[PDB]
C-alpha cells in the first residue's frame, strides 16, 4: 500500500518538512514500517533493496521517538560516505529545532560537545569507541538506528557491529538491512519484529550471457526464459552498446583495478554511435583537470575515457576523483562506469544495465540491485557473464534463484574476541569472570564458540597485562585502559610495546615499519621484483628495526609489506611530489591518502602508548613522526602548519619566502597578506599570536 503522508500521526510542520522533498505518499515498505508501529517505537528489523527510501523510515523513527520521549538519538552506519549523506538529509530537521551533528574522527576523545545535540550521526567503530569512554551525553541516547545491519557478517566490521548492537539492545533501536536470509534468527536475537520485503521502485530482470559457435555472437538468457542475441567483440561490449542505444546507462563490475581500467578503455573505443552531451562533458573534463587531490596519470586516463562517455571507478582513485565520476554518472552525462565491487557497497548510484564480468551471493545481489533508475527507467537489467553454455544453469541456481548466505557472528576469532572483551571492561568497569562471561554471551556467536574463545582471551589478556586480577574481579591495567581509549587492537598494542621496550630510540623508518606491521597497519600490494629489492634493502639498512625478522613465510611477507609502507610514508614526509610517489610505488592517489590517514592514527597512538609506558626518548621521536606524517612535511615546517588554515602548501610557500616561524608571520603581516591573500592573511596572523601566547 501507499499511505498519504498527511495521514501520518505526527505534528503538521513535521509532515510539511517531509512533503517539501516532493513526496506525496509513503512507499510500500515505509507504509509497512508505520503499520508495524515504527512511530510508536516498536523494535523492528526492516530488510529491503537499495533505493527503497529507508532513510525516510529512519528519520520518521528518530523524530517520532524524540518527540514522544526526552533525550538524544543516534544514526549509525558503516561507511563515512554514508554518514556524510545522511547528515545532510537529517539537517532538514533543524527547522523543528532539533540539533544534528556528526561525531568526530578521533577515537581518543568523548566528544563532550555532543551534549548540546539531539540527533547524532556516527559509524560503528566511532560509536564503539565512544561507549568505552562512557560520556555523560551517551546516557541520554535512548534510541538507535542500526543501518546496514547485514555488516554483522563482515569479517572486519562484523564484531564492531555486534558490540554496538549489544549496547543498543539495552535501550531502543531500529535495525535496517539489505536482505538477510536468516532474518527470523537475527530478529529473535535482536528482540525485533522482522519486516522483510522484496519491493523495488523499478522492476528487475536477471540474465546470463554466454558465447556460441560464431565468435562475435552471444546468447542472453533471462530468468523468465526470455532469450536475446547480441553482437560484438566480447560479451561486455556487445551488451553495453545494446543498452546505450536505448538511452541507457551501464555499470560494469570487474574484479580487479587494472581489469576495470582496460575494460573501460575497450568500451570507450566503441562509443561511436551513442549520443553524448558534449557540452556537459567538456565541463566535467574541465573540473577533472583542476582537481589537485588526485594523480596526473589517473587524471590523464580518466580524461581519455570521460570525453567518450566512460569512466572506471575503484578505491585506487582519490575521493575527489571518485566524487566527480559518481556525480557525472548521477547526472547521466557519463554513460558507462566500469567498477570494482566496492562501488556496489557505496552510496546510491543506479544504472539501467548492470553487467557482472568476473563471477559472494550477497555481492551478486548488491551489484544486480543497482539495475534500475527509480524516476527514469521503466525496467532494469543485470546480466552475469559466463564462459560457456554448460555453466548457465549453475549461475541461475547459485546466484539468481537462491537466497544470500546466512548471517553468522565473526566474533569467533582471537583478534575479534580479545578486542571485544577489552571493550566490555572499558565500558562496564571492573567485572567478575562470571559477569564478563555473561556479557560475552550477549553476542550473536553460538555459546559453544564463545566458550572456545572466552578463556583463551582471558589468559592472553592476563599474560600480556592488559587486565589484572583484584580478587573476585578483572580490571584494565593502566596500559589496558589507554589502549581501549586509543581504540587500537590489543595485538597492535602488544607489538608496539614489545618494539618500544626491546630497542633504543631508532630512526623514523623503523617506527613506521613497526606500526605498518601491526594488524591495524596498512597493507599495500608488493610487486615480485619489488619484494626482491626490499629484501636486498633489509641487508643494507643502517637503521635498526624494532621487530625481529620472522622465520615463518606468511609473517615474513608481512614484514616486507610493512617496509614498503614505511618507505611510502617516508617519501610523503619528505615532501616528494605525489605523482613521483604514485609511480615509484605503483599505488593510487586513494591508496596514498588511506595510508596517510591510518599511519597518522597509529603514530598518534604509539606516541601515547609510549607516554603511558614512560618511554620518553621513543615518545619524543613518535611525536615528531606523527606531526610529519599528518601533513607530509619535513620537521622544518611543523611550527607553520599549526596555524588553522595553513597547510603544507601554504606553509611551504611561507618557509621559502623567509617566513620560517610563527613570529615571522606575526612580524611580517604585510608579506603574509602578499602571499596568502588579505582575508586569510589577516586570520593567519591572529592565530600565530594566540598560539605564541
Amino acid at each position: 500500500e501507499w499511505m498519504p503522508i498527511e495521514d501520518l500521526k505526527l505534528p503538521s510542520n513535521v509532515i510539511e518538512i517531509i512533503k517539501k522533498r516532493g513526496i506525496k505518499k509513503l512507499n510500500p515498505p515505509q507504509t509497512e514500517a508505520v503499520k508495524k508501529g515504527l512511530l510508536e517505537g516498536n523494535r523492528l528489523l526492516l530488510t529491503s533493496p537499495t533505493g527503497s527510501g529507508k532513510t525516510l523510515i529512519a528519520e520518521m523513527g528518530i523524530i517520532s521517538f524524540l518527540l514522544k520521549n526526552g533525550g538524544k538519538a543516534i544514526y549509525v552506519t558503516p561507511l563515512r560516505a554514508l554518514t556524510n549523506e545522511k547528515y545532510l538529509t537529517f539537517k532538514d530537521w533543524e527547522l523543528i529545532g532539533f540539533k544534528v551533528a556528526m561525531t568526530s574522527g578521533d577515537y581518543d576523545t568523548d566528544d563532550a560537545w555532543l551534549k548540546n545535540y539531539d540527533i547524532i550521526i556516527t559509524t560503528y567503530e566511532k560509536l564503539d569507541s565512544l561507549w568505552r569512554h562512557r560520556p555523560e551525553w551517551l546516557n541520554e541516547v535512548n534510541y538507535f538506528v542500526l543501518d546496514e545491519l547485514h555488516y554483522l557478517n563482515d569479517p572486519e566490521r562484523g564484531p564492531v557491529v555486534e558490540s554496538v548492537t549489544i549496547r543498543a539492545k539495552r535501550r531502543n533501536l531500529l535495525a535496517l538491512s539489505a536482505t538477510i536470509s536468516n532474518y527470523k534468527q537475527i530478529a529473535k536475537w535482536l528482540g525485533a519484529e522482522p519486516v522483510a520485503t522484496n519491493w523495488r521502485p523499478v522492476p528487475l530482470i536477471e540474465g546470463v550471457i554466454y558465447p556460441e559457435r560464431k565468435k562475435k555472437e552471444y546468447n542472453v538468457i533471462f530468468k523468465d526464459n526470455t532469450t536475446k542475441k547480441v553482437h560484438g567483440d566480447d560479451a561486455i561490449i556487445a551488451y553495453t552498446l545494446d543498452s546505450l542505444s536505448k538511452n541507457g546507462q551501464v555499470l560494469v563490475f570487474r574484479n580487479s583495478r587494472k581489469m576495470a581500467e582496460s575494460t573501460a578503455l575497450k568500451i570507450a573505443n566503441y562509443m561511436n554511435f551513442v549520443s553524448l552531451d558534449e557540452n556537459a562533458l567538456s565541463e566535467i573534463l574541465k573540473q577533472l583537470d583542476d582537481i589537485e587531490e588526485g594523480g596526473s596519470d589517473e587524471k590523464e586516463l580518466l580524461k581519455s575515457l570521460i570525453s567518450k562517455g566512460v569512466a572506471y571507478h575503484h578505491a585506487g582513485l582519490s575521493k575527489a576523483l571518485r566524487d566527480l565520476i559518481e556525480e557525472g554518472f548521477r547526472q547521466r552525462k557519463i554513460k558507462v562506469i566500469v567498477a570494482t565491487p566496492t562501488l556496489a557497497a557505496g552510496v546510491n548510484l543506479p544504472a539501467r544495465t548492470v553487467i557482472i564480468g568476473d563471477i559472494p551471493i550477497m555481492e551478486y545481489k548488491q551489484m544486480s540491485g543497482r539495475a534500475g533508475r527509480p524516476g527514469f527507467d521503466q525496467i532494469g537489467e543485470s546480466i552475469v557473464v559466463v564462459r560457456d553454455k554448460e555453466d548457465v544453469d549453475r549461475v541461475f541456481k547459485k546466484y539468481v534463484l537462491s537466497d544470500v548466505e546466512p548471517i553468522e557472528s565473526k566474533l569467533g576469532s582471537e583478534r575479534a574476541f580479545y578486542t571485544f572483551l577489552l571493550g566490555i571492561l572499558s565500558a562496564e568497569g571492573n567485572l567478575s569472570e562470571k559477569q564478563l562471561e555473561n556479557f560475552a554471551y550477549e553476542s550473536l556467536l553460538a555459546k559453544q564458540l564463545v566458550d572456545v574463545y572466552f578463556d583463551r582471551a582471558i589468559r592472553w589478556l592476563l599474560e600480556h597485562s592488559f587486565i589484572k586480577e583484584e580478587g573476585n574481579t578483572f580490571a584494565l591495567t593502566n596500559f589496558g585502559k589507554r589502549v581501549a581509549d586509543l581504540y587500537i587492537n590489543p595485538f597492535t598494542a602488544d607489538i608496539i610495546r614489545k618494539g618500544l621496550e626491546g630497542h633504543k630510540a631508532s630512526c623514523e623508518l623503523a617506527y613506521l615499519h613497526l606500526l605498518a606491521f601491526t594488524p591495524d597497519g596498512p597493507l599495500v600490494s608488493v610487486g615480485r621484483n619489488e619484494e626482491e629489492e626490499l629484501i636486498e634493502l633489509l641487508e643494507d639498512l643502517d637503521c635498526e628495526l624494532l621487530i625481529e625478522e620472522p622465520y615463518e613465510e606468511d609473517e615474513y611477507s608481512l614484514y616486507i609489506n610493512a617496509l614498503k609502507v614505511a618507505l611510502i610514508m617516508k617519501d610523503w614526509m619528505d615532501e616528494v611530489d605525489e605523482d613521483t610517489i604514485l609511480s615509484k610505488y605503483n599505488i593510487g592517489s586513494g591508496d596514498l591518502r588511506n595510508m596517510v590517514e591510518t599511519m597518522d592514527w597509529l603514530t598518534y597512538s604509539a606516541y601515547h602508548l609510549s607516554r603511558e609506558l614512560k618511554l620518553n626518548e621513543h615518545a619524543d621521536k613518535l611525536r615528531i613522526l606523527n606531526l610529519r606524517v599528518r601533513d607530509g612535511i619535513k620537521e622544518e615546517l611543523l611550527e607553520l602548519v599549526q596555524i588553522s588554515g595553513v597547510g603544507r602548501k601554504r606553509a611551504r610557500l611561507l618557509y621559502n619566502n623567509g617566513i620560517k616561524e610563527l613570529g615571522d608571520v606575526v612580524m611580517n603581516p604585510d608579506k603574509v597578506k602578499n602571499l596568502l591573500g588579505q582575508k586569510l592573511g589577516e586570520k593567519v596572523v591572529q592565530e600565530a599570536a594566540r598560539l605564541l601566547n
